[PDB]
């Protein structure tokens, strides 16, 4: 059967679900394989290898974190697929539409009282903030290594803690800072204030279906499938549907079923 990997995130297993979902339906044999500690740095290499057969990855995370580019480049998506399927033998199926980027996110009490509204505003006054992230955050050239190139932030303190902690670390006040993002259910369930990436630091990272080209090779029609979910999740599909699993407190699966109904898959 063909496995389905997805990162530990709730929006990751809503993805999954809808993938694995939609080709039970087409009698294709799924396994489950979700929340893979790490994400993309242990997806990547057993999808390359064979032990997983697909997943859900954002276009700038595999511009610097795989290709190896620079980002002085602009994320182009064509060279993404061209370098995926000569050097990973890869097939990136398409877009499903949205894009779910980083920011960074305060209380909007904190933001009032230091006129914090941009990134460099909440490095100015940095020292007053603990800001928390999850472990891959400090290590992804995209992700801290580069704010701090870009931006020089001096927080009063660093925390590391598995990704869904973040937000159970700022409700418990041990950070008053974070990354966030930006179709999180939390952003509006906690009234943040997501602070403006003034210098354009963070690239694209559009969600797309990556799935070995064996497995295609091996089922044409699992690729036929999975091309009838391009462009059908646009930024507030998947945010409206991240809210329906985390604040209405529904399933992943049910989640899934839903949106595969509406679509008539
Ligand atoms: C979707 N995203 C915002 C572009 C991040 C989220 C993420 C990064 N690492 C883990 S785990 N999750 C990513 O996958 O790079």
């Amino acid at each position: 059967p063909l496995v389905v990997a997805t990162k530990p995130s709730s929006e990751q297993y809503i993805l999954g679900e809808i993938l694995s979902l939609l080709l039970e339906k087409h009698h294709i044999p799924i396994k489950r394989a979700f929340g893979i500690g790490g994400g993309t740095m242990n997806i990547h290499p057993a999808l390359i290898r064979g032990d997983f057969d697909l997943y859900v990855e954002y276009t700038g995370t595999a511009w610097v974190n795989t290709l190896k580019n620079p980002l002085t480049q602009k994320v182009d998506f064509e060279t993404i697929k061209k370098r995926y399927e000569k050097e990973f033998n890869l097939l990136w199926v398409g877009l499903l539409g949205f894009n779910n980027t980083y920011s960074l996110a305060i209380s909007k009490e904190d933001a009032q009282k230091y006129a914090i509204e941009t990134f460099s505003d909440l490095a100015f006054h940095s020292p007053n903030f603990d800001f928390g992230a999850e472990f891959d955050f400090f290590e992804r050239e995209d992700a801290f290594k580069g704010l701090m190139k870009a931006y020089r932030f001096h927080f009063r303190s660093l925390h590391e803690m598995d990704i869904n902690l973040r937000y159970k670390s700022f409700e418990s006040h041990k950070i008053n800072a974070l990354d966030v993002f930006t179709t999180d259910a939390q952003i509006k369930e906690l009234d943040l204030k997501v602070l403006k990436d003034d210098k354009g630091f963070f690239p694209n990272y559009q969600a797309g279906i990556v799935i070995r080209k064996e497995t295609i090779k091996k089922y044409p029609e699992a690729l036929k499938i999975l091309e009838k979910l391009d462009s059908k999740i646009n930024d507030e599909t998947m945010q409206d549907l991240n809210y329906q699993v985390e604040v209405l407190k529904k399933s992943p699966k049910i989640v899934a079923k839903d949106f595969l109904e509406r679509l008539g898959l």
